[PDB]
């Protein structure tokens, strides 16, 4: 009975195994525009991934993650909110069933297609598996995604898809540039929050993109291809794996945008 989105297994349970998800900083939240309010203290944002190195793709049986070789400075991301440097680690998303649910973050309420997360260590506590146990040791990158035009610089990542179906299967993902996945404007809101699944710690600064990347009608229905469960076991399409809104409790949304 591992923690997954359904009924029996799904975000209104996690608290029982993870009592954290209760907590006073969890993720995500509803984004309200109005009340979110510029920070001029907030230092430009700079998201530096030319010399980002993929390695692999896996599918994890609540998502797939596009892995990278952090074990040197190459794809970073700093400024901003952020003291210091934090070493782009993977990138992930959470979808819906339809295109009208599927982000974990809202924004006055919407809700977008998608929502693709780039999780980053800050490189002060060395390792990633450090970094989780301090209340600074993530920043996650959140872009939404809506449907629309199709964003090419995805196409890499749909095609394989259909290699890694099942919970457990991984590929060869090499050469793979994020850099396709951003939109024009780096304009964002800002919060501390937590990691949306579990072990749901509370150490992430999040860093929230305001204008969404369009994707494809074709390409989001790929990734609703994918399985929840493993080889050979009835399929449970990997649909609707976001967590939603959490209480925003004692805390302020900054915006780095007049
Ligand atoms: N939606 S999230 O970015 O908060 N998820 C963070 C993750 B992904 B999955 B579970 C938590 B652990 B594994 B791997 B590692 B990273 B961290
Ligand atoms: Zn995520």
């Amino acid at each position: 009975h591992h923690w997954g989105y359904g009924k029996h297994n799904g975000p209104e349970h996690w608290h029982k195994d993870f009592p954290i998800a209760k907590g006073e900083r969890q993720s995500p939240v509803d984004i309200d525009t109005h009340t979110a309010k510029y920070d001029p203290s907030l230092k430009p944002l700079s998201v530096s991934y030319d010399q980002a190195t993929s390695l692999r793709i896996l599918n994890n049986g609540h998502a797939f993650n596009v892995e990278f070789d952090d074990s040197q400075d190459k794809a970073v991301l700093k400024g901003g909110p952020l003291d210091g440097t934090y070493r782009l680690i993977q990138f992930h998303f959470h979808w819906g069933s339809l295109d009208g649910q599927g982000s974990e973050h809202t924004v006055d309420k919407k809700k977008y297609a998608a929502e693709l997360h780039l999780v980053h260590w800050n490189t002060k506590y060395g390792d990633f598996g450090k970094a989780v146990q301090q209340p600074d040791g993530l920043a996650v990158l959140g872009i939404f995604l809506k449907v629309g035009s199709a964003k090419p610089g995805l196409q890499k990542v749909v095609d394989v898809l259909d290699s890694i179906k099942t919970k457990g299967k991984s590929a060869d993902f090499t050469n793979f540039d994020p850099r396709g996945l951003l939109p024009e404007s780096l304009d964002y809101w800002t919060y501390p929050g937590s990691l949306t699944t579990p072990p749901l710690l509370e150490c992430v600064t999040w860093i929230v993109l305001k204008e969404p990347i369009s994707v494809s009608s074709e390409q989001v229905l790929k990734f609703r291809k994918l399985n929840f469960n493993g080889e050979g076991e009835p399929e449970e399409l990997m649909v609707d794996n976001w967590r939603p809104a959490q209480p925003l409790k004692n805390r302020q949304i900054k915006a780095s945008f007049k």
